[PDB]
């Protein structure tokens, strides 16, 4: 199609005609987004221009990674892919990269901030996200930054997640994380979710750490330093000189700390941030969990299809992640 130009806050936008009344938004992860009209669908949509999408290997794969994460995601809780161009009409001549998914109003961040939410409304936001990470997590794929900023909501409580795969963000990050544990699994991210459900019952930050120190004795506070199950799984002497060298801590009461809360709330709380990743639930029991019953259908929480990232292995040129970013750009197929 026809192309038209225009700068918006220092950044120029090359979007075709369809788009219309281009607006800022704000930031997204390695790139500007801009509010839009789809003349075509009739359609609000968000539009984000990575910036400097091939100015290095790293650059350059990591577009290909969103690129490749975006047109996999096809699930009522997770951003998608509506359409992707580029003004390049060539491969020499390509050098940038425009994402498009439905426009989503506020995030989480917004909606919590001074304002709060009926035990109700933590049940449908909650049940959301954890939809949505079954259909993640079952394509192997870990978010592994989940926080209320990254959640995107609408004024009817629709809630889809955003930034999964790209990989503070520390007050919602998984305690073995902030101990470097380069095995960490899936369940990240169910620590995550459990912060922030905390924080959408409570109206505070669960665990506001100043540092990487701090926030795990914030954490211990609450969940307790590790058993000796636990202990035994922690190969760095480091790790455990530091661990074993604080005071003993015990796990908390939750429905002290949380009194006044759903018990429901409570109970998955206490199955979520679990010290050990190896005992957390996962999403997919989560959602069968009795806090959810008004919203759970096992026969309306879908997987995803199997999503190849054997290329996460690999050390490429610059030019080949930018030629394989060029076919995934063109052998794009918007969706019904
Ligand atoms: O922090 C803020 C505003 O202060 N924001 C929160 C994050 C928010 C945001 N970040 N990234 C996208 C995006 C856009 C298109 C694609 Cl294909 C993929 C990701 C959005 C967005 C914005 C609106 N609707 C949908 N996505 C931008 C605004
Ligand atoms: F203070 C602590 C101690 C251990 C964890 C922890 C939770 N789940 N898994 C781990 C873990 C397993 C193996 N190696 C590690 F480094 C961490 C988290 C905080």
């Amino acid at each position: 199609p026809t192309f038209y130009r225009q700068e918006l806050n220092k950044t120029i936008w090359e979007v075709p005609e369809r788009y219309q009344n281009l607006s800022p938004v704000g930031s997204g992860a390695y790139g500007s987004v801009c509010a839009a009209f789809d003349t075509k669908t009739g359609l609000r949509v968000a539009v984000k221009k990575l910036s400097r999408p091939f100015q290095s290997i790293i650059h350059a794969k990591r577009t290909y990674r969103e690129l490749r994460l975006l047109k996999h995601m096809k699930h009522e809780n997770v951003i998608g892919l509506l359409d992707v161009f580029t003004p390049a009409r060539s491969l020499e001549e390509f050098n940038d990269v425009y994402l498009v998914t439905h426009l989503m109003g506020a995030d989480l961040n917004n909606i919590v901030k001074c304002q709060k939410l009926t035990d109700d409304h933590v049940q449908f936001l909650i049940y959301q996200i954890l939809r949505g990470l079954k259909y993640i997590h079952s394509a192997d794929i870990i978010h592994r930054d989940l926080k209320p900023s990254n959640l995107a909501v609408n004024e009817d409580c629709e809630l889809k997640i955003l930034d999964f795969g790209l990989a503070a963000t520390r007050w919602y990050r998984a305690p073995e994380i902030m101990l470097n544990w380069m095995h960490y699994n899936q369940t990240v991210d169910i620590w995550s979710v459990g912060c922030i459900m905390a924080e959408l019952l409570t109206g505070r930050t669960l665990f506001p750490g100043t540092d990487h120190i701090d926030q795990l004795k914030l954490i211990l506070r609450l969940v307790g330093t590790p058993g000796a199950e636990l202990l035994k799984k922690i190969s760095s002497e480091s790790a455990r000189n530091y661990i074993q060298s604080l005071t003993q801590m015990p796990k908390m009461n939750f429905a002290n700390v949380f009194i006044g809360a759903n018990p429901l709330a409570v109970d998955l709380l206490e199955k979520m941030l679990v010290l050990d990743s190896d005992k957390r639930i996962t999403a997919a029991q989560a959602l069968a969990h009795a806090y959810f019953a008004q919203y759970h259908d096992p026969d309306d929480e879908p997987v995803a299809d199997p999503y190849d990232q054997s290329f996460e292995s690999r050390d490429l040129l610059i030019d080949e992640w930018k030629s394989l970013t060029y076919d995934e750009v063109i052998s794009f197929v918007p969706p019904p």
